[PDB]
Order: C-alpha cells, then sequence, then structure tokens
C-alpha cells in the first residue's frame, strides 16, 4: 500500500491535443494509471504557452509544465504515504498548491495523481474501482444521455443550442439502453443522408447537419426514434426521451439581459438561400420569454432534461425556471456551477436547479468530487457524471457513476472510442454485478419533485 | 501458466457496432483482455440467428461470443498460455475451414490475442518483447490519414486516403508533434476556405474538394504553414502516402479505372464543377500508372497503396517495376493478409510492402508467419488498423515486436486512433536509449 | 532481475586453448553461464601474450587479462541493472570500451558477459533461450551444413579449398537431417578407409584425407551420399546437396590479382609421386576464370552454396559471382564481411552476396548480432549462424538459429562434442516445440532469387 | 523431492552414434539431466527392431528410450529423489538379469544419474558433495591419452594408450597448464617430423611411429621441450601412464602375446620397416612382464593398465608382485567394473588400481559400492571416460566425491574430454582453499 513511485507523462487526447497521464506504483509492485480529460471559477488546467515547451505542439497546448510539476513537486511529497488514504493525499496536494483554483501546480497535475492513486489502491485490493470508491452497495448502472445532434459555437449550422441528446428511459438494463441508442443513432444517420446532409461527426461522436432551426433538429430526433421502433416519450414501455444542453451562456448579453439565437439571426440578416420561411421567427428573448420558449418545447417534445437553459450569471432566471418546470423536467447546471463547492452550496440554497453535471477536472481531485456528489445527492439533486470534449481511453467516469449509484451519465454519442470505451466499461460492470445490478429508466429521476 | 477460464463478451467498436472482447485467466489469476477490430477470413455476425434483432443491421456478434464460450474455451482449458502456436493451431483445426467461417475469425482472433496478452502479463514482460523477443526496439514511422475520399465519403475525391508521413522525425514523439502541427493547421486552412472539419471513421477530414490534386495541394500547404518541408527525406521533411483503393474504381469487364464520383458530379453539371468537361476520368492500367507517375513527380509521394485493382496482378507488377526503386507500393485488397496471395506477390514482384491486418487472417501465429515471410522477402510490413477500432492497442506492440518501421493507425483525432499513438509513446519511454526510430531509413524495401 | 554478481573465469576450448566463461547471478539467485568461442576488421579477442600471464599456457594464449577486465572493469558497472535490459547492458559495455574493435576490454570479455546476461534472463523467466531472444514465433529448425571433408591451410593434403560440406535438403525434420548426415558421414569414413586414407579428424570433426584435388574430394562426397541411400541433388525427395567454403582469401595475391591452388601447384612442381596425371591442370586463375571454374563445378556437382568464393578484398568479383550464379546458388560472405555492421551495409548496397555467416564473437555482443540478423534478413539475405574452430560445450548458437528462424546453421561435422552438443540442443528444441516446429529443406533458401 | 516425471530421449555422442539422455523432474519443478557414454552390463541398441534403419549400423537407442519411458518411469513416479539406493535397486530388480540385458544398462544408468543430479540440484548442493559428503574435496591427477595405438589406429603401435600424468603439479589448474604445454609441443614435434596431427576419439594423435619405444621417446622429448622433467615425482615432474590393452594382443590357445600390427608391417616388408627382422614380436606372460620391466627402467612410467590379458589372472598377480611397490597396475578389461571380478582381484592381489566406468556396471549405487570396496582394499579408483562421450561431466564430480586422486578422461582436445576438465576447474575454484591436489602422493596404493 505504500507509494513507491509516481511518474507523469504527456499523452494525447481525442481532439489531438496533449494531456496528462500519471502512473502510481506501490511497494507491492501494483500500478494504477489515470488520464486527465480536457474541455471561469473552475480549477485551472496548466498548459505550456509562455514556457520553453510552447513550441512542442500546436497552439502551445503541451502539458509538460504540469508533468514536471507532478514529477518534481508532488511526487516527492507523497512517496511513503499509504495509497489507501485518498482524502489525506488529496488534502496534501491541495495545500501544497495553496490557491483556490489549483493555479500553481495545475488542476491537471493534481487530478492525474488523485485518480492514479485511487486506481492503484483498488487494484492492490483486487477490488473493482466502483466498489473501492462507493462501497458494498455500489450497484446501479446509469441511464445515459447521448449527444447525437449538435449545434452551438463550433458548429457551422444555424442551430444555436449546443447538445440534442436521446435518453432511453424505457430500457430495463444498461445493455438494452445501448441497444436502443444504437438503433436510434444509425437510423438518424440514414435519415440525414437521405435528406442530403452530411454524417461526419464532431468531438463527441454526434452529427452537426446543416439544419436550420432547433425545431428541425428536434423533429429529426423524434423521427429517428419512431423509425427505430421506439416511442418518443418521457416514460413508459419502449420510451426514448430527449435531453438538451442549451449552453445559453453562449447566447446571452449581460448588458441587454437578452438571449439571442445568434447564428440563425445572422443567416436571416444575410437573406441566405433557404431562410425566408423563417423570416418572422423570434430571435431575441428576455429571461422570461426564453423560459416560455422552453415551456413550448416541453409541451411539444418529450423533453426530460434541460442543461444550462439560462446563462451562468442568471441566478434569478435559473430559480424561476426550476420553480416553473422542475416538478416535471430535470434542470441541470453546467456552466452555472462548474463542479464548484461554493456554487453548489448556493444552488442548493436558492433552489437554482435540481441536478448538477459532475466534471472531475473542473474541481481537480477525487476527494472534492466525492464531497460534491455526497452533498448534491443529500440535497435531492441528481449528479450527472460527465465527460469532457477532450477525452481519452480512460473510463474512470463509468466507475464513478456506479460508485455513487448516480443513475445518470453524459459521455457522448454512439461513435468514437473516447465515448464508446465508457459504455464498454459499463457493459463489463453490469455483467460482473449480474443479478446484483440495478437499472432505473424513469425512476432514475428521484430529483423531479 | 495454465489456462483456467476463457470468457468472451459483446462490446462496441468506434463506429457504434458490436464486436468481440475475450478475457483469458490463468493458473495464477493473471488475466489478458483483447478486442477484435472490424472493417479473407470471415467475421461472423448475427443475421439469421436468434440474436439478429439486438442491434442495428443485425450486426451483433453474440453467435461468435457463444462460439468462444461454448466451443473454443473447453478445448483450451488446461493448455499452457505460452504455447501460442499450438493454441492457434488447435482453433484453426477445430474450425476446419480456410476462411474460419465455422467459428468465425472474430471468435478465433479474440482468443488468440487474449492468450498472448495473458502470457506477457504473467511473465511481467512488455507485450512487444513477448511477441518479438529481446531485440523488439524500433518505433514505427506512422502514416496518418488526414484527408479522405473514396466510397464512404460524400465529396468527389475518388481515391480513399491521403496521408502524411513525418519522415524527418528522429523519434516517435517528434513524429507525433509534426503530425499534430500539420493536422491542426490543415483544419484551420479548410475552415478558412469554407469547408467542414467534422471527421470520418479514422479521424480525418473529407472536405468538398474537387480533385485529387486539390487535396494534395492542401496537404502541401498545411505542411508548409506548420513550418515543415514537403519532401520524401531530409531534415524537417514530411512526405505523403496514398491509398487509392482502386478496386473500388475498376470495371473488370472494360478493364478501365473510373473517377466515378467526379464523373457523376460533372455529368449532372453540379455547381462549381464547370470548366471540367475535359478532365480525364477513365484510365487503362497503363494510363493510370502514368497518372501516378505525374503525381509522384509533382508531390512528395513516398508510398502508394492499392494503386491498381485486386485482380490486376499484371498491372501491380508493372507499377512496381516502374516506380519501386523510389516509391513504396503496398498491397491491401490485393493480398488481404493472406499467406497464398503474399506468396504470389513475392514470386511475381507485385509490390514491395504489405498491409498487415490481424483480423483478415484471424490468428496471431498466422500474422507472425506472414510478417516473417514478407520481411525476409525485402517487403515492408505496414501494421494496420481497421475502420472499426476499439481501445485495444495490440497493433502498436505488434509493430514494435517485429521492428516493422511503419504503422497505419489513423489521423490525429479520435481515441480509437490516438490510443495506439499513446501506447507507442509509452513504449518509446520504456525503451529509453534502447529505442530506435529510423525515419527515411525505415524504407529498406525501396531499391 | 537485478544483477547481483558477475564472475568470469578461464576455461579451455575444444582445441586445448584457453577461453572465457562468465556467470551472471540475479537477486533471485538465478544464474546464467556462457562461454566464448575462438577462431582484420573483426572485434579483437584479448589474449595474454605480453602480460605477466603469458607463461601460463602454450603460445601465450591465456585469457586472464580478459577475465580480469570482466571482474574488475565491467562487473562493477553492471551490478544493479535489470538483467532484461539486454540492449542497455550491451551499449554500456560498448561505450565503456570506447573503441570500434573492442580492443580495450576485449571482445571476449564483452561477449561473455553479453551472453551470460541473456541466459540468466531467460532462466529467470522460465523461458527457452530461443523464445527469449526471438519471441513467440521462434520455431524454425535450421538446415545444417556439415563440414565432413577438409582442405586449405592446416591440412597436409593438396586440397586447396577449405570446407566441403553436405546439406541434407531432402529432410523433413532436424532429426531426419541428422540421420541423413550420420549415414553419409559413417559411409564416407568407410570409403576412405577402404581407399587407404586416414580417418582421424580435424578441429570440426571432419576428415582431411590425402586426396589430390577438389574433384577427388567432391567425388567422394557424391559416392558417400549414394552408398548411404540418398540422391546427390539440390532439392527433392531424399536429396543431399553440397556446400563449399573455398576460403579464397587464403589463395589470392593482391598484386597479381590471381588466385592459385597453392598446395597442388607445389606438389606438381616437386614432381611428387602420384601427381603426373594432373600435369596440365590449371592452377592460376583471374577472378573471371575462378568464377568460370565455380560455374563448371556447379554444372557437375549438386552445389547449393559457396562461401568466400573470392577474396575479402575482391568486392567487384563477389558482385559478379552473385549476379551470375545467385538465382540458383547461395553465395555466402565470411571473411568478406566478418559479421561487421558496415561491411554488411556495403554488401547489401553492392549486392555482393545473398547470405552472411553470423559469428557472435566477430562482432562481440548479442545486441549487435541481433541487429545484424534483423538487417540481413530484411535485405533478403540468409543468416548462416556459425561455430568457430575453437568451440566449447556452450550451445547458444543453436538457440540463436531458432530464435530468428534463420533456416541454416554451420556447426561442424558429425563427430566431436564441440559440434554434436549443438545438434543435441537442436534435437531437444525440436522435441519441445512438437507440432509447433517447422523445418524447411529446399524452401529454407528464400534468398535464392 | 518426489519424482513427478521421467523423460528419456535419443541424442548423439562424440563419435556420431546415438545414446540415451534422461531428464528427471521433481515435485518442486527441479530437473536433472544425464547422458550415457558408450565404449559387463549390456548396452541395448536397435538392431532387429523397428528402429534399426534410423541410424548407421543399426546403432539407435530408441528401444532403450522406450524402456525408460514405458517400463521404468511408471515404477519410479512418486518415490523420493533422495533415495538413490532404493531407486537403483528397484530398476535392478525390474530388469532381473545379471547384465541388465532386459531393460538395457543404458536405460538404467541414464535414470540413475539423472535422479542423482535432480536431487543435488533440488538441495542446492554441488553434485560431488551430494554423492560423497562433506569431505568431498580432492581434485584428481589426470592421465591424458596424447599418443595412441592399438586396434583402432592405422599405425603399427600395438599398445593402445600412451598418457602423460603431471605428478609435479600442485593444483588441478597447474596440472592442465602442464598438460597443455606438453600437448601443443608434442604436436609441433610430430609435424616437424612429417607425421599427421589430426586426432582420434579421445583427442590424441596416432602418428605413424614404428614402435612403442619411438612413441615413448616423443613423450619424453615433448615433456622436456615444454620445460618439464620426465620423472615419476618431484618438482616440475611429468610421468607416463600406459594402457597396453593386452587382451587385444593375446592368443588364448598359444598363450602368447603378439605385437600384431608391427609383425604384419615387417612381414609385408613395408617401406621404412627394414632392419627390423630381429625385433621380438611374440611374448609369453613371463617374457612380457620382463619387457614391461625394461620400459619401467628406461622411462618414467608410473602406471600400466591391462598389461596382460583379461584371462591371465596368474600373470596379473605376478606382475603386481614384481612391480607393484613402485608402479601402479590397473585392471580395465580384467575387471570391467564388475563386483565379483573386483572381489577376485582383491583376494588374489591381481592389481593395485581399478578403472571405474559407470556404464559397465550400470547404476550409480553399484559404482559407489565398487569404489567403497576398492578404496578400502588399498586400491586406487581411476574414474574413466568411454570412447564415445557427451557434454555430460558426471565423472568429474564422481572423482571428487570419493577423493579418488586420479581420473582418465582424455587428451587436451575435443570438448567431449575438455568439458570434464572445465568442470574440474570450476570445482577447484568453488572449493577454494578447502580443496586438495595430491600429485605424487595420490598413489596411496603404491607400496
Amino acid at each position: 500500500p505504500i507509494i513507491e513511485r509516481i511518474q507523469a507523462r504527456e499523452i494525447l487526447d481525442s481532439r489531438g491535443n496533449p494531456t496528462v497521464q500519471v502512473e502510481v506504483t506501490t511497494d507491492y509492485e501494483i500500478t494504477g494509471v489515470a488520464n486527465v480529460p480536457s474541455g471561469s471559477r473552475e480549477a485551472l488546467e496548466l498548459r505550456d504557452k509562455g514556457t520553453k515547451y510552447e513550441g512542442n505542439w500546436f497552439g502551445g497546448k503541451g502539458v509538460m509544465t504540469a508533468v514536471d510539476n507532478v514529477n518534481e513537486k508532488i511526487a516527492p511529497e507523497l512517496i511513503g504515504m499509504s495509497v489507501f488514504d485518498q482524502r489525506a493525499i488529496d488534502k496534501l496536494m491541495i495545500e501544497l498548491d495553496g490557491t483556490a483554483t489549483k493555479s500553481k501546480l495545475g488542476a491537471n497535475a493534481i487530478l492525474g495523481v488523485s485518480l492514479a492513486v485511487a486506481r492503484a489502491a483498488a487494484t492492490e485490493l483486487g477490488m473493482p474501482l466502483y466498489r473501492y470508491i462507493g462501497g458494498a452497495n455500489a450497484h446501479t448502472l446509469p441511464l445515459p444521455m447521448l449527444n447525437v445532434l449538435n449545434g452551438g459555437e463550433h458548429a457551422s449550422n444555424t442551430v444555436d443550442f449546443q447538445e440534442f441528446m436521446i435518453m432511453p428511459v424505457g430500457a430495463k438494463s444498461l445493455r438494452e439502453a445501448l441497444q436502443m441508442a444504437n438503433k436510434v443513432f444509425h437510423n438518424l444517420a440514414k435519415l440525414l443522408k437521405k435528406a442530403g446532409y452530411g454524417t461526419q461527426v464532431g468531438d463527441e461522436g454526434g452529427f452537426a447537419p446543416n439544419c436550420k432551426s432547433h425545431e428541425e433538429v428536434l423533429d429529426y430526433l423524434v423521427e429517428a426514434i419512431k423509425v427505430a421502433g421506439y416511442t418518443p416519450a418521457t416514460s413508459g414501455k419502449n420510451a426514448i426521451a430527449i435531453a438538451l444542453d442549451a449552453a445559453c451562456s453562449e447566447l446571452y448579453d449581460e448588458n441587454s439581459k437578452k438571449y439571442t439565437f445568434k447564428k440563425l439571426k445572422q443567416a436571416i440578416a444575410e437573406k441566405r438561400s433557404g431562410f425566408e420561411h423563417l423570416d418572422n421567427v423570434k430571435l431575441e428573448y428576455t429571461t422570461d420569454e426564453l423560459i416560455e420558449y422552453f415551456g413550448k418545447l416541453i409541451d411539444k417534445y418529450p423533453i426530460i432534461s434541460i442543461e444550462d437553459g439560462l446563462a451562468e450569471s442568471d441566478w434569478e432566471g435559473f430559480a424561476k425556471m426550476t420553480a416553473k418546470f422542475g416538478s416535471k423536467v430535470q434542470i441541470v447546471g453546467d456552466d452555472l456551477t462548474v463542479t464548484n463547492p461554493k456554487l453548489l452550496e448556493k444552488a442548493i440554497e436558492q433552489k437554482s436547479m435540481n441536478a448538477i453535471l459532475i466534471k472531475l477536472n473542473q474541481i481537480g481531485s477525487l476527494s472534492e468530487t466525492m464531497d460534491a456528489i455526497n452533498k448534491a445527492q443529500k440535497a435531492n439533486m441528481a449528479c450527472v457524471v460527465s465527460h469532457r470534449s477532450g477525452e481519452t481511453e480512460d473510463t474512470t467516469i463509468a466507475d464513478l457513476a456506479v460508485a455513487f449509484n448516480t443513475g445518470q451519465i453524459k459521455t457522448g454519442s454512439m461513435s468514437r472510442t473516447d465515448r464508446i470505451a465508457k459504455y464498454n466499461r459499463l457493459l463489463v460492470i453490469e455483467e460482473e454485478l449480474g443479478e446484483q445490478s440495478e437499472f432505473e429508466g424513469s425512476k432514475a429521476f428521484y430529483n423531479i419533485k
């Protein structure tokens, strides 16, 4: 159990940019290896711009500074500690850095060590990582929300919301959930190709076809669900629901306090070819008008969850949206809370939301992540354990979702191994648990009043 | 060392379709796990079975999974995990067909690779050392498929893969830095031109360019903007490799090769394709060879894969005779990792390199035999991914095991490709000063 | 795996002269033992002439200086290293010596350590040495070429070429190959005795009868093959072929650029008793005339391989011989290349030959030997792994030939344990592989265009 | 310690003929391997069996190999590898014949020795300590057969072995240095005289000398040129030992000993044999004893083996009575390592030393009994090779195990001989200052 060696190295993530890998070796010659994902009160990832390492990689995105911090600063302080004292190791690193955002050592240096220690501990015990993290009753597979159609910034279409996801609520196992999602995904590809749209994929394995509006995108999701043989609905036999990430911080103007469907507005202003039947669509929204817009979408489509429906500074708007729709619809904070302990405490106090996205590398240590999950769950919030845009072959978030029986995960569309590797890990966990496992579709939403 | 348990299960590949994973457990409670890729030996899927409805298109592999658990595993329990060749022979004979069509190539390869991984782990030895011995030490020069055309792409680019090869690198780490800088500068160039930069199965871009030459011109421009020199050798050099995939363009009755997608766009008078009515679209074998000669003269092309169709043996031999002292000529569809076709290619001097795809032959022992034979014939072995990959990184250890000098495992995005590059980075670090990276000297096959 | 002790000692070789043995012991108390064989760009073996050890043994041939170099200079640098890092250990020794020919420490000091390390590593893993060196597909037994009739310098007969070998190409296993060679060897002894010739043996276990010409020697080989029940031929059922080592550096004059059959010429000049029917035989040859002489022998006899048909300085001659005969006959470099990396690169570039003899102690380390085999095989050359005149009970070259599936070995006639021990090791390897083994007779020559 | 597996196989000896190797594996996965030499207990070969055609002359031993694997091994699995005497007794009784003619002496000895080697290795103990106990420490004085005659040699030298014995050495290492210097100087002398220096089965020379005296004169000259003194004791002394092998020269009906090869050369008036018509060629027992007396007076002869024929018991007793207080008298053919013949020789004072050949009696336990008995009778035990040897070095450990003081294992060339000297060098190094080498005091049997 005693840490004998800690070695960090620079590897690459799924977008082709550098990230940190750490290997921890114990005195029993057992090793744990972990990688750090990559995507402003959040913990600071350290890159090589402004150092002698800047030219190694495009955009100065090397992480050799963080790698050096692990090998030269963190590792000498931890050699000799028990690999099982997760909270003590994380506290030591937090205090060694000494800043609120982990800006001296780098959140990516600290998290890499934090996760590699936990993996080494679990391997030394011969215990599944989800049991090491969550204990003897870690047994519930998560309902996935899969980002199969894409808009927002980074997408050249005029779809201003960012993520349009399916959630196979009618499934009775994780394996069945993935079968349902597989059939919807490949039928969606076939519908888009037949319509003349492209079916190459974005960072998370989903499509960004040149659709003109939110409603066109949602209409494709409903049609793909039906053609696959399923029912668009938020509960029931054979049901598949829809989840959104509106990412509305990207659409908001803090001075006007208006939200704008920016790319669609620009296309209409340019009098672009196919955009005249959308000439009198509303493009600019107060907070209350946008909540009304979400209410209309909720009426029309089987929407079960909406993430970042308002901007990260619109605390009053979030609490109004949660008061109005939260007895029927999950309201998730992402940019609102950035996995930050103090913002989670405020969201609980103000009833800003009823679910939180959990991003390990936004807070920077496993212990702090466990504290956040414990606190949110006790506040009747759902914890949606999340990937980042830049992922790796590391599957820790699969074990993390089972460890705390979270009931939900957001880890990508049905393509790219940076996403699919997590689903494979969940398939293996479900097999190993056997009849000890549980899966809730509709009943996963214990947070919906 | 004694095999105690073999368990197959159904997982998913990088295209969202099912594939096989196998876990082998020894005597000593050591386990090896391996996954099977998917793109000649037959991969068995679930159409026509009780399992057909499980997944889109009937693409489940539970029939193959059952074949591992119920047919193969009882025959192997009790054998030593170190007798790789004896285990592979037993499975080959249990199936009893040339194409492994009874058990499935995906059932057999899954077990083959999981046994080898279990053996290496039980010995405490890196997989490349277990497979290739004490002198497994040479990191491969990667060819990265950053621009895409062919049958699966919506553009009019009829050839399939346009790759960069960073021949000027002095390490695998430097090779990936060079490729990273070209890839991200390429994306910037394409976006500024109004093309899209979503990616295909292998992590590369399929922009709506109008011709092979336009695609090649973007690679040269991205190489230069990234600070490197477009060249087949020398300091700071980055070269180009092609997969023409010309079986897809060939008509076996007319004996012509057609740039089909471009021909169709021009015919329907698609917008932005004016002034192309004089472009040559139809080539005999000899005309197409002269067309490759034109590209070789103009661009820093170091390798061409499947420049002719899988039936055009006479054409391959002519191409290799004409260009093979300066350009690598790779068979893919020509040989499909098949022992009798490799023998034919050696005897006829059809090519001077071969693509190595484990799941096209179906066992590790037969793949090792093929590599031994091809290297002894002065051919390069380009160890290859498939379009459907997983998080398994066996092909990285295989390329180092036989000091192959070359690998083809994807563009610079998607973890189904990047995981292999990460494994190579780890191998190079582990070897330290014992490692070698040969660069332009990797091409020992070029006369 | 950690090296804990290295001990060199002086032993004796099969000619009765000293050589080096090294024993490596790991921290698991596993030991590997290796011996160095003994036979000018080749690596330098260090002997005791000119030291206080010169009088220990005849001719100053002691190796205690090299033994001291192992125990006092090499061993302290390697204690603590992993026995599995073969390339790093060999590089350390090469750099410690610092000269191109290993002249400071001695090639025999360096190789002894190099081989003992590899044997210790393989034993610690419980792995056969051929699998440790060559990996999981090391499985092909070599076709042996056996030196059963002898001439050259060292032989008192008037046979000027050096080695006249049989190669049992029709065999389907190594065991069958040795049975074929056994029957030919003992029938040859019986033919020579019946003719009045002696049947004592030379260094490699073969006979040097008082034959008068190359043709008389070849005629005996053909007759022994026939009387044994086999067919003199380069391929086919029951075939036994002939291989030559002409050792023509010994016959060449660099100033006249002529090759001379020296001992036969001298006998004819002296008008010796039985040498008048050979009065108008040609004795002096240009390079082209000697190639013509080899062409006549190839026409008349089942010659499948010719080693050192031209002198080590006759690069143009070698490439002419390989161009003329290399699509039918193996052309082997021995003195031409002396297992030297730079001379191998030149032979590949100039197409000087299509096979190379591999002598571990001519280059001086296992890592360099593996590099040479890798490079030659990739250049479509055969690697004939070779003994030296002075051998020991060490059988490393048997495992080396299987490790790289070389297909050929040259390790002596069918007598003397310095040769037979290698054949016994090959018999044990073939038994242990079982049906996993391969043996090619004719098809071993993948290098013959 | 429990025997788990016994495997015999067919290997080759130093003359190119088949012999037996046996591998014994214990409980603890420890293995011992032993080989059987070949030149009284019967060695079983393959004439008359299905295996006869495998090797020249029908000399295969697969019948003996099958006897180990199929008959002996099942009887021994489960016994303790340390009970050497019980294992040897079981095999002796399973065979049930005096000469081991049912299983073969080569089957039984192979197992006997492999068991002992496995036991020693499992204990971590040197083989000489396992066989002989804590006081096994004395390196033997070697007698080296550097000049050769007799039945298997083409010269006219009728006696068989002319050996040097470096009695002046103070260590085994020094003994081998002395022998090395004599051997290579002998070769130089023979070559300068126009004789050949190829070697026989035991690594020595059979030059075409004309008489025993000419051979002895070359040994004396080589000793002197090498810098040593021809003498039976003293500093820098090197002595001579003979094997006359006089059974080969004897006619049991006439009771004469004939120098047959010389007699024939002289009769056919061979060239270079003139002026020899008066040489004595035919000897009674008493005349031959007087002839040995002549040689003993002239040359530094310290030992004579088989000076009379195996049937000439009365002659041996006369020779030993006459010369035995100054010269060792060794039985070889007289006793063939046979317990009843050794008893007869002790009772009749036929000799004062015995050659010990493991495979002539057929088991390690019976050989140990014979050595115990002979040493207690004040006889030297000269542990001996056979003409057909292998890389096995058991006889080196056997000579140290019983502190025999003497070994006969070949000239100074051929690894079938030199391997034994190398093992002795290693033993002497391992013992360090605990070792002893006795030199002229090795001859505790000489009154």
